DNA sequence: TGTCGCTAAGTTC
DNA sequence: GAACTTAGC
């Protein structure tokens, strides 16, 4: 009788079906052998709320208190006489429950026997502010019903769970192979200990073509590559898709150049032609439905894909759109709108990958359109059709497959770029560690793995979590920086997770600081016991802790090795969001005093460790929060061991749990600002070998707002200035370099992609006040003039400044790559590249190094040195 | 409908 | 002296 399956997503409707979470996941089924989709339907989710009783009656607020004792009984008889037939509440259910409270709400005792009521889900809310004349708060009125279901029932993120006495459906309710009902939420728990099932991923890739009278968007070919058993606890498979489909739409003008159908069948039978985008669309929704797929992705899916195809249907009217998702319904939800959730409840039961933001949280690159992370990761060339070829592809047969071929290319592109980094098995660990649902995990964003993750903390611990909700603090010290040249060796020493540390060291938690409603907080006392947020702080902390060592074992493959850095880096960054919520303001748990504390904190050991090691007679010349760098004075690298090793003994012999380590050792370091260097790290090898690696921190080069040009040309001087040869010769290498460039940029040698310079916006375009026309913004309208595909916010934009005659300000002639290779009439600004990208650079890159000065690098570069 | 914190150099108007 | 942006912790 007993039913257990593996839940991934869960969705829920507030306002349709009243008390009611659906849980979607698989399930083992022996005559296919095989785990097939499944659906529960756990009902009859009662709402529950808690009434905080008084310590005396009070006479509705107008008399003040009486002083006359109110106990439990006296609660019961309140809500069943008047709130109950006030609010129009004929059943429920109450008892005495004894909970602790801790979160920013006056008046709420710390621990206090509260009475909980609990009553149908379909029967009308209360109000949160409701009071009423032995009571003074009521908790928990809002709570929705799939929160509830979690929490209640300690589900943490996907697991295997067990039903006791499942009901089979009256009716169909989900589009899944597999449906049971569950009457109450005490017939399903979780079991331990077992291993995650395979699933279903199908990366899906589409090419539309926008319709020149309407102004709109009509799909007109649409690939997918589906893997039947891609796993999410083992390394991913090889070769990393099973089968695909690939569909494509004759235009609604154009006509086959008399051959498609010879093409398709020298090529293969598993492409469909459709006549229509309608009969597309059913084909792929069919398609969908059979494959049942669990893990939909693509590039900017959430953004542009799934919403274009849902609006495609609506605008087409195709039927049974409620395939797209796993329920059965009848209404879409409103299109448009911020952000993708309209767009993720469009398919819910069907975890949706958009690489995009993935790769955004885990990776770092200058762009991150696909052609970039496919340069950046896998390291290929992606071929991009022109958006007028399209229109134009539908004459030639082999140009028409070729398009299809590109699609199903941009497809297994997004399929090897989501293995590589490992989205799926890292997102599901996330997910696990926090307790949120995986669809929501992988849609970005640290507030909800946060609130989900201190939601399990205090519900499991007997506490009362708050309802959910309807520069400002001192922070991080910067020290001054004795900005120069240095020969000697520069030993970094840096701290370990310092904010988490402190945390764990000072107890800031939440039911341990006394707050009162822009102080800090005093430091709570030793002998308390360890509280919530700490444990978890630490929990997390030990996980990174561990896939270090394990990354510290010898001879691991690089790839296994960067996957380990990405999954550590993401432990970091969730330990250091886990601080940072405590400090946004439209956060469930805000504690902006915690915070202050952490920080304050901080400053207060950055300082303590700067005086500490200045009284240990060296040289201290920068840190940043955490770490600080020190002068050895010396040139033997078995010296600079020992030091380093002594002083970070020294230092941690006066913290319980803080650690200090050897964060680096630099032959030579060029200090221009705060927050700004390059070194040469040193990495030993064995018997005294010590190889070099080049480290930049901050400089201009590393940043996607600099031409090419400038990049390398400061990398090369930066390469010159950090060498070990005499100060003469490696001056007359600047100056031979930056001749060199003078004369190859004046003869225009370099070439058209070494000119553009990136921005990303912040806005969409339109929403920008139009306060002149930054370069990007401009340049960024122009695209969405055009009739291509439109550069919506957080999107890198690339423009070339150029002249036309136009006699403006340099920064309003902004404009794009492409335009410049079509118009005969725009050309590149020498005199700009060669004074305000060029010179700057090179000018802060030399500030500290003498017998190089502003004016002697203009003449060289063959600028005219009268403004300089 | 949610969108981690603060700090700081650098360009433009 | 304010905005905007992109690095750094
Ligand atoms: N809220 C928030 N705080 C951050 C973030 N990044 C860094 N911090 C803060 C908290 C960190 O404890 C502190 C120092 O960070 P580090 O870069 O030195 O990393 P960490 O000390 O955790 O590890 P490490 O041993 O130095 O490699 O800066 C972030 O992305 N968000
Ligand atoms: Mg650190």
């Amino acid at each position: 009788q007993v039913f257990r399956f593996y839940w991934l997503d869960a969705y829920e409707d507030q306002y349709s079906q009243p008390g009611v979470v659906y849980l979607f996941g698989k399930v083992w089924i022996e005559s296919a052998d095989a785990y097939v989709s499944c659906c529960v339907s756990v009902k009859n989710i009662e709402r529950t709320v808690y009434l905080l009783p008084r310590e005396n009656r009070v006479q509705l607020s107008t008399g003040k208190d009486t002083g006359a004792p109110v106990s439990m009984m006296h609660v019961y008889q309140e809500f069943n006489e008047a709130v109950a037939e006030k609010y129009k509440i004929m059943k429920f259910k109450s008892k005495k429950v004894d909970k602790d409270y801790a979160f920013e709400i006056p008046d709420v005792p710390a621990s206090s026997e509260y009475l909980e009521v609990r009553y149908s889900a379909d029967s009308p809310q209360l109000p949160q502010d409701l009071k009423g004349e032995t009571f003074s708060h009521v908790f928990g009125t809002n709570t929705s019903s799939l929160e509830l279901f979690l929490l209640s029932r300690k589900i943490k993120g996907p697991s295997w769970l067990e039903i006791k006495s499942p009901q089979l459906s009256s009716q169909p309710m989900s589009w899944c192979k597999v449906e049971a009902v569950v009457t109450r939420p005490d017939q399903v728990s979780v079991v331990k200990d077992l291993a995650p099932p395979p699933v279903v991923v199908l990366s899906l890739s589409m090419k539309t073509v926008q319709n020149a009278k309407t102004h709109q968007n009509e799909i007109v070919a649409i690939a997918a590559l589906v893997h039947h058993t891609f796993p999410l606890d083992k390394a991913p498979p090889q070769p990393p898709f099973q089968t695909h489909f690939c569909v494509l739409s004759k235009l609604n003008d154009c006509i086959f150049p008399y051959d498609y159908n010879e093409a398709v069948k020298q090529k293969n039978a598993n492409i469909e032609i459709a006549l229509t985008e309608r009969t597309l669309l059913g084909f792929f929704l069919a398609k969908i439905h059979k494959i049942d797929p669990d893990v939909i992705v693509g590039h900017d899916i959430y953004g542009f894909d799934l919403e274009v195809l849902l609006q495609r249907i609506n605008s087409c009217k195709v039927p049974f759109w409620s395939k797209i998702g796993r329920l059965r319904r009848s209404v879409m939800p409103k299109l448009g709108g911020r952000s993708g959730f309209a767009e993720r409840n469009a398919a819910c039961g069907r975890i949706i990958c958009d690489i995009e933001i993935s790769a955004k949280e885990l990776i770092r690159c200058k762009s991150y359109h696909l052609s970039e992370l496919v340069h950046q990761i896998l390291k290929a060339e992606r071929v991009v059709i022109p958006p007028e070829n399209i229109r134009n592809a539908y004459n030639d047969s082999v140009h028409l497959l070729y398009m299809l071929e590109n699609t199903w290319i941009d497809a297994k592109f997004i399929l090897q770029i989501m293995c590589e980094l490992n989205v799926l098995p890292l997102a599901l660990q996330i997910t696990n560690i926090a307790g949120n649902v995986m669809s929501r995990t992988l849609m970005g964003g640290r507030s909800e793995r946060n609130e989900y993750l201190l939601l399990h903390a205090f519900t499991e611990n007997n506490f009362i979590v708050p309802d959910k909700p309807v520069a400002a603090y001192a922070g991080g010290l910067v020290l001054e920086p004795k900005v120069g040249f240095y020969d000697k060796f520069i030993l970094l020493l840096d701290f370990n997770s310092l904010y988490p540390s402190i945390i764990q060291e000072y107890n800031i938690c939440f039911t341990t600081v006394h707050r009162e409603a822009d102080e800090i907080p005093e430091l709570p006392h030793s002998d308390l016991e360890m509280g919530i947020l700490p444990r978890e702080i630490r929990k997390l902390v030990e996980r990174r802790r561990h896939v270090k060592q394990l990354m510290k074992q010898p001879d691991l493959n690089p790839d296994l090795y960067l996957q380990y850095d990405i999954r550590q880096k993401a432990l970091k960054l969730t330990a250091n969001s886990m601080y940072g919520c405590l400090g946004f303001s439209y956060s469930r748990f805000y504690a902006k005093p915690l915070a202050a504390l952490v920080t304050h904190q901080g400053r207060e050991i950055l300082l303590h460790t700067k005086e500490m090691v200045q009284k240990m007679n060296l040289e201290v010349i920068y840190g940043d929060t955490d770490s600080i760098m020190i002068n050895t004075n010396c040139n033997n690298l078995e010296e600079v061991f020992k030091l380093g090793n002594r002083v970070k003994s020294e230092i941690n012999k006066s913290y319980k749990l803080l650690e200090i380590d050897i964060d680096g050792i630099f032959k030579s370091l060029l200090l221009l600002k705060k927050k700004k260097y390059a070194a040469l790290t040193v990495e030993p090898t064995g018997d005294g070998k010590y190889v070099t690696k080049q480290e930049l921190k901050g400089l201009d080069i590393v940043r996607r707002d600099w031409c090419e040009l400038a990049k390398q040309a400061g990398n090369y001087v930066i390469s010159q200035i950090l060498s070990d040869q005499p100060r003469d010769s490696i001056v007359e290498n600047i100056q031979k370099k930056l001749t060199e460039i003078g004369e190859n940029v004046t003869n225009g040698t370099v070439p058209i992609t070494q000119y553009e310079i990136n921005k990303a916006l912040t806005k969409d375009p339109q929403d920008y006040p139009d306060k002149k026309s930054l370069p990007h913004v401009h340049v960024a309208l122009w695209i969405n003039s055009q009739g291509g595909r439109k550069v919506k916010a957080g999107d890198t934009i690339s423009y070339v400044i150029c002249q036309d005659g136009s006699n403006l300000s340099a920064s309003q002639r902004a404009y794009a790559q492409e335009q410049l290779q079509k118009q005969e009439n725009l050309s590149i600004d020498t005199q700009y590249y060669l004074s305000q990208q060029v010179h700057p650079v090179v000018a802060r890159i030399c500030e500290p190094i003498d017998g190089i000065d502003s004016a002697l690098i203009a003449m060289w570069l063959g600028l005219d040195p009268s403004q300089f």
